[PDB]
C-alpha cells in the first residue's frame, strides 16, 4: 500500500531558472505522466533528466548521476539501452517558457525504478541523447550544466 | 541500511540539514544535523504528508498522519507518526539535532522518502495545550524552513 500515484517537483537553481514539474501514474505498471512549466530557460532544447540522489545540499551537483539502477549506457528516452532516468529534452520557446508534457513507462511512481525521493535535473545545453561520438556523450549526452533541480515527492 | 537527507529552507533565516539513518528495516531512524537562524528555544519539528513545496511549505500539508490519531509528542502512544516533538536552539540560534524514532520509517509502506520536514516556529506542546489546536499542531506556529526527505549516498 501507499504506492505513489502523483508526485511533484519544484525546480531552482543559482539562477532565473525555475518551474513546477508534476508526476501521474494511475496504473502501477502504467506510464508516468510528466507535466508542468519551467521558465528562465534559453529558447531551444534542454536536458531533462532523473538523477540518482535527492540530495540538494551542494546545489544540483549533490544530486549525483543520471538513475541509473540497470547500469545502462545514456540514450534518448525512446532508446532501449538508456538510463532509467534519461526523459529526453525539454523545448523552452522564444521567451524562455518550456511548457512540459511528456510520458515515459520506463520511470516508475513506485516500485523498482520509483523515483520518489529523487532529484530531476533541467540542463544548459540540448540532450544529444547518447549519439555525441565521445565517451561524455554516454555519460549525459553532453548536456551541460545543472540549471535547477528539486527532490521529487508524494503530492496530495 | 537506507540513508536519506533534507535541505531545510524558507522565507526567513532558517536553514539546516537533516541526514536519516535506518541501518535496518522497521527499525529505529537516526535523525541528526544542525540547523541555524532559529530562535533561542524549542521548535516544533516532524514530517508532513506531502513533499509538495509548489506553496511554500504551506503546501507539505498536516503531519504525516496515516493512522488518523491525534497530534502528540514522539514518546506518546497517540500520536501522529510523523510527530518527532522539538528541537532546541541555543542563544547562538543554533540547533544541533539528534534524535531517534521507532515509529518513522525510511522504508516499508509508511516510509517517509518523498516527504517534507518542517521546523516550525514556536515550540510543540505535544498535544497537552487544551486546545484543539494542541490536538492538530500542538501550537508549533507558522512553517519558518522546509525541505523535501529525499535519497542519499
Ligand atoms: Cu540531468
Ligand atoms: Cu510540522
Ligand atoms: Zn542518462
Ligand atoms: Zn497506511
Ligand atoms: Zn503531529
Amino acid at each position: 500500500s501507499h504506492m505513489a500515484t502523483k508526485a511533484v517537483c519544484v525546480l531552482k537553481g543559482d539562477g532565473p531558472v525555475q518551474g513546477i514539474i508534476n508526476f501521474e501514474q494511475k496504473e502501477s505498471n502504467g506510464p508516468v505522466k510528466v507535466w508542468g512549466s519551467i521558465k528562465g530557460l534559453t529558447e531551444g532544447l534542454h536536458g531533462f533528466h532523473v538523477h540518482e540522489f535527492g540530495d540538494n545540499t551542494a546545489g544540483c551537483t549533490s544530486a549525483g548521476p543520471h538513475f541509473n539502477p540497470l547500469s545502462r549506457k545514456h540514450g534518448g528516452p525512446k532508446d532501449e539501452e538508456r538510463h532509467v532516468g534519461d526523459l529526453g529534452n525539454v523545448t523552452a520557446d522564444k521567451d524562455g517558457v518550456a511548457d512540459v508534457s511528456i510520458e515515459d513507462s520506463v520511470i516508475s511512481l513506485s516500485g523498482d525504478h520509483c523515483i520518489i525521493g529523487r532529484t530531476l535535473v533541467v540542463h544548459e545545453k540540448a540532450d544529444d541523447l547518447g549519439k555525441g561520438g565521445n565517451e561524455e556523450s554516454t555519460k549525459t549526452g553532453n548536456a551541460g550544466s545543472r540549471l535547477a533541480c528539486g527532490v521529487i515527492g508524494i503530492a496530495q
